[PDB]
């Protein structure tokens, strides 16, 4: 059982914390980068994936990227995702929520002046303001310890870790106490017994979110 | 008893629609129409009852849901359009979210904010497309299956077909469709489903605008 990606958090980190979790170990190769890219490029298309990319999943003799196909192949494996209606639907329908919530962070930190960078930044944290509204309002309404209802899943692992890049590098830990529930749930996350030590330690809390290649979170 | 809402477009909806036409599952839509404004959507958005108010949203007898891909694996799930052994659903999954950055990488160029700097980003956009679609050909090289899970159609063709004929549309990428034989026999093979055969070529489908009048190109 093989994980592939930078030498950072990224996209990778809610599936190290989902095996972190479920005690299953696994190998890893982090790759390194002034910076460049040619440790990955060297192995990328050696690696025998049909799609070459980061994260990439070693699984016995299977082979896939993609880094939401994989957590939630291993999730399946694992009883750690919704089997039932309407709980997975709920699951999806946050899942894509949350990954959009991700990229419009990454499409602005990725692309092509200081003072119209920060002005996107700001536009993001008022976007964010929103989302964590709608999603404080969607802990109240149901009443879950989790996001798709009272047992953990895939799910919540990638809420924890991208709204979390908002509080890293996004000046946006304010903007999550302002709501009750919501600021709970993350607190919950990290005080769960099976990763409050591996989010304390070097690899997730020292460890940059991003590679050196975004304009912030390194 | 379904409910469909969205713009009067293809958009992220058609993918939802042609499932069901597929399953001929009967349906309603409130289609949104629009110089051009929202506030048609607008002044329904907040009284739908929707946890997270968006386009397009469900109904599904008293349950509402929005994020369109979710949508497509519901209805996908409760009538037998989605794999459910691996590894035939991680390759759904796998070519799920690959499409959709494809679909993406558009739609982030289509929406604002020179016409050079413009031409210049969807040729851009063509030359990524190529790579990733000379990558599709040789997984089904490699895997001789007629669709992308295997030799059953499911929920995921349906997003590959809509969000890869929007290049052909409106973003001169045919020619590049025509370079891998696999991938343009795969594109056909979708239109002539007999279940979709004709509603692909009525006006509904192919005489609809892709994306809203919103964004730079992709409508009329």
């Amino acid at each position: 059982l093989k994980i592939g990606y930078w030498d950072v958090r990224g996209f990778a980190e809610p599936i190290r914390m989902l095996l972190k979790h479920l005690n299953i170990e696994f190998e890893e190769t982090r790759y390194g980068f002034l910076p460049n890219r040619d440790e990955w490029l060297a192995e990328k298309f050696t690696l025998g994936l049909e799609f070459p990319n980061l994260p990439y999943l070693f699984d016995g003799d299977f082979k896939m990227t993609e880094s939401v196909a994989i957590l939630k192949r291993l999730a399946r494996a694992n009883g750690m995702i919704a089997t039932t209606e309407p709980a997975l639907s709920y699951s999806e329908m946050i899942e894509a929520m949350i990954i959009d919530i991700r990229n419009r962070l990454i499409n602005v930190v990725y692309a092509e002046t200081p003072e119209e960078f920060e002005q996107k930044l700001a536009d993001l944290r008022e976007r964010l303001e929103t989302s964590l509204g709608q999603l404080e309002a969607f802990f109240q309404k149901h009443g879950s310890q989790w996001v798709a209802g009272d047992k953990l899943t895939y799910v919540d692992f990638l809420a924890y870790e991208y709204l979390d890049w908002y509080r890293v590098f996004v000046k946006s830990t304010p903007i999550f106490e302002k709501f009750a529930k919501v600021s709970d749930y993350m607190k919950r996350f990290e005080e769960l017994p099976s990763l409050k030590e591996y989010i304390a330690r070097d690899e997730h809390r020292s460890a940059s979110c991003l590679s050196p290649f975004a304009r912030i979170g390194h």
